[PDB]
């Protein structure tokens, strides 16, 4: 692949800052391509484009921007597979993944809000018959999103489509890490009509790129997915600059409370499903699982049998459902934990060790690892390993585990496993986290508004409440009566 | 002089183990009206875990049990609203006139219009297919926190707690360090109407310290801040840094006031009056700038000559008194450099721009009503907020020009036109960057409406259904009965 | 009492009938009271005042009429005892229940729309740069409201206070056989500062002083609660007169399903409240009770059991929990259904006859009635009795009881009695009744929209959509462009 | 000719087992354009078990598949758009300039517009105590039937199948015994983009046996009908009768368009005449009683004329006609009745009044463009939808007397005012009686803005957000969590 430069105004455009990266192959460790990063006055540039778009866009009747959005899910469709295949090169995430999950569900997001932009509507308030309110929801204007690589294409795709959908233009920077179907958005937006400067495209480093934007006074709002400690800088620094309007997906501990009548085969497979897909990269992950005591021996023997069923390999292999983590250093990182779970006398019951041999020796692989007798004070089971690394944790009562699974700073996500009606509910309506799966995992409904409690964001993504989010309320009142002055 | 006042927490006054207070002063005399212990990190610390407590019982309460709670207060609120306005005159300085007829009755207004709507706070249910759903629900937040300004002390406390206590939180209220009484106040008659204790704790202190301590406690939920753009952007770094707390933030604004040519031009200056010299110009919703026709300039400057003339500076509990002193002497002298850097950059001076001098004046930071205009874009005075009752004056020549320099500006909190024509009204105010619009009007904020700031001037709202809301925060809740599916 | 009068526009006022009627004291057979009966000319004075006084009522602020509401709210707590006993002597339910419930959940019920008003918001559309719509929710100018005997201060105040609450005014004709009580209601309304006219309340039969309120040209819509066969006439008549508004609140055969996995105990509680409640006077009952084969027998045993327990006597006692039906030609109906299921092979588990002895003998009294190898066939199991008549009706599977359950005209309510997770929503969503209840029966939260699939009702009762059913939607579209005709 | 027309059930077309047929006559030559089938009891019994079956495949999609199919069938709509609209020219004489730029274009932006709201369709969650929540569903109601008018046959078919199969139902609409063509090409058109059999069934016939069967029908969930007042009431009274069916009704008005004193006469007399003789004068929200303050009357009577002498008749498939023959000759008779009486009673007749005559004109049931004044509140023109091409202008004086004679009516559908003030605008558009408001303009009818009547006009609404949910039943379900107490 060439230089990859900027995407502005409807073209792509060679970046002024004299300044690349590179991205790597995680399967191979070979350079994918050199990438262009935006500079200061590259910045600039593209908000003063997304000025002049917006206007344009926000001009067109509602209608006319659902149809706009709907072409762009037409051919989000029709290139599913080309797209799946850079983004599976990109992240390390099998094709079996990116080709059903990742632009599938980006897509589905933005097909849903291109059909919810007429219902936007403000409201309209009597307060006597000499005079009334009206409100309007009108955009923001100019917004940034910022995206993590554990899913490129789908992140930008569920910051942008609310974002588009609530006349705005967005300006969006991919990770360093995975910038390049975030380029080939782009040109399917404009593909499908959208005008130019709406969706622009500026791959760069969080300490310059990410910052500049960050900065920028005519920036309304800034919407962040990423680490806990990463968003902390982002909202302080749009906060200092120019009091921007914040959203933030962070990552999270989540737990999976398997009740004491739950059937331990469904346990197993939601405990799987919520540690080992994307190998382990997803801020959602059920990574404490919690089991009752007596039936602690017998789901570790179920969890056993399942990891030996996971198949790495050939990413583009049918059969491969594993692949290696994202990136080198992020490999390092996760391995870390692992050897202070050693260290700290926490049970390896699988994994643990880089896979080795021919096909893996080139790429950043972690065997799927589950430790059991973990205990809440231990590093692996406070802090998030973004890797596949589960914690088995053993609990006694119902009361007890609800407390334990509540006590953390994180909040993202959690779930339940149990036929019971009455403790299903009770359960989760007492866990502090705003994802709660009842007898599943991981299923993310364009309908259905997601994000964090405490440390693990601010603000929501998808569902109608988002769509609102990025509107900002005018407040119009009329009064046809006399107007008093006290003076 | 009054008692000691000391600091409220968990439903009784309870001494300060910081060992620190502070002196509020009375702003017409400068007598001390009360020494204030001042809440330290280990009074915050109690704070938080008295309200932690106190919100899961009224988290509890049914639905109704709380709206009645908290519609006993606003029966108080009513009894007592000439009582609780005196008191706010002597922190504030601001004329009787003014509180007994706004702070407590539209503090109040809030407070009964959430009352009302704690039953309607509903989530959602989201079919999926015959064998799962989504339903959400709408939970507190917990303990929440919110700082207040001295300009409308008991107003700004119960429009901040109003919804954060009907959404079903604790909140600790802590009030600007110039005027901490009417707070105390209020949080008695919150506990005689019922309220939990520890679900309204009052923290009086100085905002280096007791407002920090609050913005960077690892277990309140959000901050609610108001006040001025440059303290906000501090507050909401603090907040975000330490522990990603939720924000909102109801800052300043250099607001728009636009007269059209086909306006009345005394019902636009009784307007712009309004708009400029309300509680002696400290108010972050004033019009300071005021857009006037160029053939109109010179007969509105003779229509705003005429009305300054008659504002009555006076004994504030007279009741035609309808300007006081600024709160106090280091805002006055903050004033009083705005006014000499119009001077100096060419405005011209129509009427005011001195102290107040004389009995009954001199123990007291007045100003006089202060007016200038051949003002333009770059001015000093005309970029940013004075809160001080001075008015800009400026000259225009058509409607796209003047929505363009409207706009130009990094504030963005309310605006206004005065026109009598259908189409120019909201044609105008549809291009305007502000979220608080008033067409031939000015000041009037219902509890239905929600109001707050584009761009530098603000964070999130207040008032209307939507605050209720976000002093919640949303879970969804997948059932799946269906057979889950492992791919492993 | 004295002659019971009219009320209209704030006082009492004899009728211009010249006729009277009636209302019997079911415990005693002795008359109550003699209540003068609305005639054509009572109902256009009543109207009349009507418009008067919602003119008034309208004008206020949003916050001024929540406050008169409130009030009405305090006064009723207060007298709750007091309007109570007054409801026993003229429907015969037991002190027990109304002054627990009939009071209490009608005044919740006004409590609850009294705090929404402010919250009655209309919208706003932008269709263009220059051109925007907005709505206003008006009232609908004056409506009526007919009561039914069973509940009826609950009923009243169900009905007024959404449409009170909603801006209109409100004529109100209580039951022939129960007017004492909206009277009083009349009189609480106007101490609480209600405008003159706001609330009437005409007594009269449903054949003459029913239809003329019906026919009238100037009330917008009526509301009915009633049989279903009585609620067909007046929903025709108020279409074939001046095409108004219609909400209908009828009876029901009501489906009560036992799970395999059901708790036998908790079931036949819940079975015993979902029948002799009120003497079984309650639309929503649950007459046909679905019991697995399996459990019959031991169902039956529970139920004989709890039957037994069941207290009829004096009225006022604590201990009461059990009254005479409504009058005396209500119970000859009753007494007939109940000889139709002996003659049709239904066999007979307890009760079947009328109270005998000291202090029932001059009572309309019927004894607690249970009917048990039920056909879908029979008559008392296709047509709502209205009386304390259980069905007990044995089934095998899953699939068959949801079909059976649904084989009715009748929508009122349904409920399913599981522990399980999946039975209970899997079930419940298969049920065609707008009222369903899992593991309880019988509540219903002003915050809950109440009312009939199929033959049962149109339109519902409660919740917030109630309080704008009592609006109608006013679209005004504001056009600043420039308007172009092709002529 | 066309061939012989049968009804479409379950995805085909099919013969009647009625044995009966009619004609549908072009209005412009009195040719007959097809022999069309009726449907007996049994059609209708067969029609309603398709309806049946096809609905629970419908309803068993995902919203997001639903919504899909419904965009394909927009997608042809656009592309079928001429073709439709020649037929409907054909079938109810209105100009091809009016039928395809509006029937078809606003009848699929409904459509559109309801295909992408489905996924937004939620129920609600309600905490009662943690023990205990509510939770509703927005189930579809079944099988629902429409009853169309023949003024815009296929805009009205979409209108209401639109919300229906948003929803989640199936329906059967009847169309126009007048009009019953572009049903049945809405049928296949549904079909071919992917909707199941049996969810849009189309039943021609006649109201007196085919609608009577259909609202008498005990399967059938809802019936909307538009229509005439007087046939609204018998088709209310037989649904409610029958099995006690939800019902809509937009009938007919007499709205009332009121010229301010301070409006431009020539924007008052263009939107007058596009509120009267627009598909000539065959709209039930027409404007045609028209209110001029009596200074102008004399000089808006001139621009009327002047505008009614531009009006173009002729071939209805020539750019340039704007003005068609009535929809039958049965209708224009009544029409000429109407034009006798305002005669006879006393009214001025300004122009028109007969036929149109001529070569092209005597084989249509034409009626020229009638403008009647100094019409008084007491005639029958004045009272009475006429539904043909027919203005009344009426005097008056002050404010106050002209929004009481324009509420002073039975009817109840639109309504109108032309003022440049932002005051009187709004002020007497707020005291109007009619569901449908219009300033400075008359017409427009947004997907978005829910249209019926008041009083005599109609039940219920059609388009907006509201209108999809008022296609559903809502079910309250209480999940009870805790101990069950009995007092038994
Ligand atoms: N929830 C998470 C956790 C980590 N990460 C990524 O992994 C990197 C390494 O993790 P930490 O910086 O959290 O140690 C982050 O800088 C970020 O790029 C993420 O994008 N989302
Ligand atoms: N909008 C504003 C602006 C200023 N202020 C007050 O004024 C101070 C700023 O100093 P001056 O107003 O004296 O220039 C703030 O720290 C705050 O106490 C406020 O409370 N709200
Ligand atoms: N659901 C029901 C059923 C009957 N009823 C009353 O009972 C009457 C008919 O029932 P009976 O035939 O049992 O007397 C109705 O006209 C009405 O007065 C009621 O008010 N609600
Ligand atoms: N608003 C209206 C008024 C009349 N009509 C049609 O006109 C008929 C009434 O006869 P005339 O209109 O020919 O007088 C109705 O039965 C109906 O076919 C309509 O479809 N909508």
């Amino acid at each position: 692949m060439a230089e990859q430069q900027l995407y502005i105004h409807g073209k792509f455009v060679a970046a002024t800052s004299g300044k690349t990266f590179e991205t790597i192959n995680p399967a191979t460790g070979e350079v994918l391509a050199t990438v262009q990063a935006a500079g200061r006055e590259d910045v600039d540039r593209a908000v003063k484009s997304a000025q002049q778009g917006q206007k344009v866009w926000a001009a067109m009747s509602a209608m006319a921007r659902s149809r706009i959005l709907r072409k762009a899910v037409d051919i989000l469709r029709e290139r599913n597979d080309e797209l799946a295949r850079l983004e599976t090169l990109d992240t390390g995430k099998p094709l079996s993944e990116t080709a059903a999950v990742d632009i599938v569900t980006g897509a589905d997001v933005l097909e849903y809000y291109a059909g919810l932009i007429p219902a936007l509507e403000g409201s309209q308030i009597p307060l006597r018959d000499s005079s009334f309110v009206y409100t309007r929801r009108e955009p923001l204007g100019v917004v940034a999103g910022i995206g993590a690589w554990n899913y490129p294409i789908q992140i930008a795709l569920w910051k942008s489509a609310p974002a588009l959908a609530a006349g705005n233009a967005m300006i969006f920077k991919p990770s360093e890490v995975t910038p390049l179907t975030a380029l080939k958005l782009a040109e399917i937006y404009r593909e499908a009509g959208l005008p130019d400067g709406v969706f622009n495209v500026l791959p760069g480093i969080g300490a310059e790129t990410g910052q500049y934007l960050t900065e920028h006074p005519d920036i309304a709002k800034i919407s962040f997915t990423g680490g806990v400690a990463s968003g902390k800088k982002v909202m302080a620094n749009s906060a200092a600059s120019s009091l921007k309007e914040v959203t933030m997906e962070l990552g999270g501990k989540s737990p999976l409370i398997i009740a004491e009548d739950a059937n331990l085969d469904l346990a197993a497979d939601i405990a799987m499903m919520a540690n080992f897909y994307s190998s382990g990269q997803v801020c959602t992950n059920g990574t404490r699982v919690f089991v009752p005591a007596k039936f602690k021996a017998e789901f570790e023997h179920k969890i056993l049998e399942r990891v030996g069923r996971i198949r790495a390999g050939d990413l583009f292999a049918d059969d491969t459902n594993f692949g290696p983590l994202v990136s080198f250093p992020h490999r390092q990182n996760v391995l870390r934990y692992i050897e202070s779970g050693k260290s700290e006398g926490a049970r390896l019951l699988c994994g643990g060790d880089v896979l080795k041999g021919e096909g893996f020796d080139n790429g950043a692989w972690v065997a799927p690892t589950v430790f059991t007798d973990c205990t809440d004070d231990m590093t692996i089971v406070r802090e998030e390993i973004f890797g596949p690394v589960m914690s088995i944790l053993s609990y006694d009562d119902e009361a007890e585990v609800i407390r334990r699974a509540n006590a953390t700073e994180y909040g993202l996500a959690a779930g339940v496993v149990t036929p019971d009606l009455n403790r299903a509910h009770r359960i989760i309506h007492q866990l502090e986290a705003g994802i709660c799966w009842i007898n599943s995992w991981g299923e993310s409904p364009a309908e259905m508004p997601v994000g964090g409690y405490k440390h693990s964001g601010i603000g929501r993504e998808n569902g109608v409440m988002t769509l609102q989010s990025y509107t900002q309320v005018k407040s119009i009142q009329v009064e046809m009566g006399p107007f008093q002055s006290i003076f």
